[PDB]
C-alpha cells in the first residue's frame, strides 16, 4: 500500500481534506503539525526530516534551498500548475528562482488580534487599533496587561515589525538597530507579555483568556469564528496597522530524501485543483495562492481585507529578507534576551 507523510502547519487545512484524497487514492496519509519555521528548518538542517512534502515560509525556503535540502518539483507532473497567481508566482519566486521548488500554498499577513470589547474598555472607544501602538507602545501594553498579551515566538518576524514600527528598514542589516533601539523597546514591553507562542493564542482569544496578541491572520479568523460558533459573546477581529505590516507565503515543497515521490505530486496536484483548495480556505480563512480558486471561495472569506486585502493594503506590506551570518547572530541573541526573562 502507499502511504505519503506530510508535515504542514497546524489549522491549516480543511477537516475532511485528508480523507477525500485518500478515498479518492486510496493512499494512506500520515499527517503532522507543526508552529514555528524554526522547528521545521532545524529539521531540515538536522537529518532526514521524515517527510514527503513540508511546507515552510519561502522567505524560510530561500535560506533552505542552499542547504540542498530540497528536490525540484517536476513540473510536468503539476498540470494544474497553471491555476496559481502569476503576480503570486512572481512574489514568491523572489526566494525561489524561477519557481524550482515551492508550490504556494496559503499566504496572508503578520498583525494584530485582539478582543473588540476588552481593548475598547482598557483603552477607550477610540482605541487605537488600526495601530503597531496598540501593542508596541509600553503605555498602552502596560494597561492592556491587565487582559492579557501573547507575542509570536517568531523572532524573525517580530524584529521586522518592531523595525518597521520604529522607522527603521524592516530588514536592517545595521547590528545597532538590533541591539539599540529594537532591543531596547522590546525589553520596554516584555514585562507585559503574558507568553511567547506561535499556536496557543488562538484559543485563547477566542475564550476571551487573552485580549490582544501578535498573530497571523487566518489563525485570529479561525479565534472569531470559533467564539461565533461557540455562542460564548466574544468579539475577536484582526487588524493590518496603518504603518504596514509583514507578509507571508507558505509553500509546499519536498525533501531530497521524500520516500513518495509519485504519491506526494498526487497530493500537490489535489490541492492545485481550484474546489480543493477555496474548500480549504472556507474553513481556514486565509486566501490561497490560486487565481481560479478565487470565485469558489466562500464570500465572507473572499470579502474579507484582512484575508484578501485590496491594492492600497497590500502596498504597505513588507517581506523577510535573508540576513547575513552577522545579523542573524545579532537577532538570535536579542531574541534570547527578550524571550527568557
Ligand atoms: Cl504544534
Ligand atoms: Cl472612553
Ligand atoms: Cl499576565
Amino acid at each position: 500500500q502507499k502511504t505519503l507523510h506530510i508535515y504542514n502547519w497546524s489549522d491549516y487545512i480543511a477537516p475532511d481534506t485528508v480523507a477525500n484524497f485518500e478515498k479518492e487514492t486510496g493512499i494512506k496519509v500520515v499527517y503532522d503539525v507543526f508552529d514555528s519555521n524554526e522547528v521545521l528548518e532545524g529539521k531540515l538542517m538536522a537529518g532526514s526530516t521524515g517527510f514527503d512534502l513540508v511546507v515552510p515560509s519561502a522567505s524560510f525556503l530561500e535560506r533552505q534551498l542552499t542547504a540542498g535540502v530540497f528536490q525540484p518539483l517536476d513540473k510536468s507532473k503539476l498540470p494544474e500548475w497553471k491555476n496559481l497567481d502569476p503576480e503570486l508566482l512572481k512574489l514568491v519566486a523572489k526566494h525561489d528562482p524561477d519557481n524550482k521548488f515551492a508550490m504556494p500554498y496559503m499566504w496572508a499577513t503578520t498583525g494584530i488580534g485582539y478582543n473588540v470589547d476588552k481593548v475598547k474598555a482598557v483603552l477607550g472607544e477610540n482605541a487605537p487599533v488600526d495601530s503597531w501602538d496598540l501593542i508596541l507602545k509600553p503605555e498602552n501594553l502596560e494597561k492592556l496587561k491587565s487582559c492579557g498579551v501573547s507575542f509570536l515566538d517568531a523572532p524573525e518576524e517580530v524584529f521586522a515589525t518592531v523595525l518597521n514600527y520604529l522607522g527603521k528598514d524592516p530588514n536592517s542589516t545595521k547590528a545597532d538597530d538590533y541591539t539599540g533601539p529594537a532591543t531596547d523597546l522590546l525589553l520596554k514591553l516584555r514585562p507585559n507579555i503574558r507568553y511567547f507562542h506561535s499556536s496557543q493564542y488562538i484559543n485563547d482569544l477566542a475564550n476571551g483568556d487573552i485580549c490582544v496578541a501578535i498573530g497571523w491572520a487566518g489563525d485570529v479568523w479561525q479565534a472569531s469564528n470559533r467564539a461565533k460558533e461557540a455562542k460564548n459573546g466574544v468579539n475577536v477581529s484582526f487588524s493590518i496597522p496603518k504603518e504596514g505590516a509583514m507578509a507571508f507565503f507558505d509553500v509546499f515543497a519536498m525533501p531530497a530524501d521524500a520516500k513518495n515521490k509519485d504519491e506526494a505530486y498526487q497530493f500537490l496536484n489535489y490541492l492545485l485543483r481550484p474546489d480543493v483548495v477555496a474548500h480549504i480556505s472556507d474553513h481556514v480563512f486565509y486566501a490561497n495562492a490560486n487565481k481560479a480558486a478565487t470565485p469558489l471561495v466562500s464570500a465572507e472569506v473572499r470579502e474579507n481585507p484582512g484575508i484578501y486585502p485590496p491594492a492600497d493594503v497590500r502596498a504597505k506590506l513588507f517581506t523577510l529578507k535573508v540576513q547575513d551570518p552577522k545579523i542573524d547572530r545579532v537577532r538570535t541573541r536579542a531574541w534570547t534576551k527578550v524571550k527568557s526573562g
